[PDB]
Order: C-alpha cells, then sequence, then structure tokens
C-alpha cells in the first residue's frame, strides 16, 4: 500500500540520518570508502563480501534495507571484515579493531536510543508479508 512505503520511506530517512552521522565521524573515516585495490590488491580476494558506509547509503537509495536488521547486518560486515582482516597485536591493526568495533557500538547506540521498537515491528511485518 501507500502507507507501506511511506513506511519504508521513513525507515531510509532514518537510516540516511544514522549513516551520516557515522560517515562524518573523524574515527570511522577509514569505513567511509571501499577499500582501495591499489593500495590493498589481496584485499577483494581475502574478504568475500566488502562493505562500507558509501556502499550502505547506495544500498538504502537502492530499497534494499526493508529493516533496521537487514541495515545493521551490513555495518556488523563493516565490523566483522576490519576484524578479519587486520587480527594481527600490532598498533595499525589494533587501531583499526578498536575503530571498527566502535563504528558497530556507536549504530548500535544510536538505534537503541532513537529507534521505536514498534516501527521497526511494523517493517518487519511488511517485510514478511512480501
Ligand atoms: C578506504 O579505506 C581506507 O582508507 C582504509 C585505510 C586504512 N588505513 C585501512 C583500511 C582497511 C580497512 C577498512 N580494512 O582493512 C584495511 C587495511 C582502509
Ligand atoms: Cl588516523
Amino acid at each position: 500500500s501507500m502507507q507501506e512505503e511511506d513506511t519504508f520511506r521513513e525507515l531510509r530517512i532514518f537510516l540516511r540520518n544514522v549513516t551520516h552521522r557515522l560517515a562524518i565521524d573523524k574515527r570511522f573515516r577509514v569505513f567511509t570508502k571501499p577499500v582501495d585495490p591499489d593500495e590493498v590488491p589481496d584485499y577483494v580476494t581475502v574478504i568475500k563480501q566488502p562493505m562500507d558506509l558509501s556502499s550502505v547509503i547506495s544500498k538504502i537509495d537502492l530499497h534494499k534495507y526493508l529493516t533496521v536488521k537487514d541495515y545493521l547486518r551490513d555495518i556488523d560486515l563493516i565490523c566483522s571484515n576490519a576484524l578479519e582482516y587486520n587480527p594481527d597485536r600490532d598498533p595499525g591493526d589494533r587501531l583499526i579493531r578498536h575503530r571498527a568495533c566502535a563504528l558497530r557500538d556507536t549504530a548500535y547506540a544510536i538505534i537503541k536510543e532513537e529507534l521505536d521498537e514498534d516501527f521497526e515491528q511494523l517493517c518487519e511485518e511488511i517485510q514478511e508479508s512480501r
């Protein structure tokens, strides 16, 4: 219905705002664009599903997220990819892992504070009905 399309449009608006707030945070700069193959050529061979915040914005706009849970799966993938690819003890790896965990935790905390659980539930029920 038009009511349902309005619900998904509101979801997109909400997700874009959250993603923008993550993307402008200087700690998360490394997650704002895909990893550069020129710089890291083995990335695309090791990490099977690359994800970054620009790709997340693209996916919102393509209506790929019908629930906050679908969205958080991609935030989680940004984080898990960084933990997997940078697992070492050295400071460079430890810094990126800390930032990756912060990205994930920040996204979850924004959603916890600002998403009404009944709004998420409605999205889930519309999605499940399709
Ligand atoms: C576009 O992404 C970057 O600018 C960038 C920069 C650094 N220093 C590391 C990484 C990176 C990520 C994210 N995951 O593994 C590496 C290496 C990406
Ligand atoms: Cl830095």
